């Protein structure tokens, strides 16, 4: 004989704001030779799960952004 | 004989803001052979679960700005 | 004869901000061989779970911020 | 002035055999709110990312074999 | 003036055989709220990533085998 | 003036064999909240990376083989 039981028985302005977020990211990258040869320049390469927020200025996340000149 | 037995019975202005950010995030890179042969110049890789928040600036996550020239 | 038995019965202007932030990341990096073979310039590699958060400034997480050059 | 260069210049019976393998297998599962509720039974969930191999034998994976019974 | 320069220049029965085997698996569960609730019986959950090989013999990587009953 | 300059110039009848393995993995478990109540029974939750290898015999990784009975 077995016998088993159980018994159960206000302005909120900016309030809750998730922005510039990267969440719950599964990544496999098994094999990739990355050979990346520069001269003379710029290169970005492999941004994964990144974030950024700014306020009252200029961002650039992954940017190549290459050269300035300025003779006079 | 077995018997078993459960008995169970306000401005809020900025106020919960989560922001530039990053979470859970599981990531395997196996084999990955990165060679880089800069020579000259800027470069940027392998950025992962990054996270930043400015304010009154300019913030960049990643970035390759590779040159400033100014002659007079 | 077995017998068991369990028996149980405010401004919050800036509050609660969590920002910049980084949290949760398992990353299995195998075997990544990393040749780095840099002659004259800027190289940045390998930037993973990193946070950062100014005021009245300017920042760079991972910045490849080549040269700069000023001649009179 | 800026210059940059660079110069580049037997059987084999059962060999290489990948078998019962799993491999590079990116998972995410938000939310699944598992509620099992089992009265006098077999119930199996969840197997992810699994592998077996037998020689000479009776092999189940995930097998909900529920009842045997045999009265004299 | 910048100059810069680079100068590069047997039976094998069984014999590499990967079986049984997992690799390569990224996992984010974020939440799964698991109630289990058992009477009188078998439950199996959450098996992952999980390897087995057998010779001569009878295997169950995860099996609700739930009873035997016998009586004479 | 700048200058930089590199310069640079058997029988195997089980011979490698990997089995009943696993490697690799990245796992991330935020909140599961695990509530596993049990009365009367087996259960088994939360196998992961496991690994056997058996030669005669009967291997279970994770079984939930819930009762025997024999009277006489």
């Amino acid at each position: 004989g077995v016998v088993a039981a159980a018994e159960k028985t206000v302005l909120y302005v900016g309030s809750k704001t998730k922005e510039g977020v990267v969440h719950g990211v599964a990544t496999v990258a098994e094999k990739t030779k990355e050979q990346v040869t520069n001269v003379g320049g710029a290169v970005v390469t492999g941004v994964t799960a990144v974030a950024q927020k700014t306020v009252e200025g200029a961002g650039s996340i992954a940017a190549a952004t290459g050269f300035v000149k300025k003779d006079q």
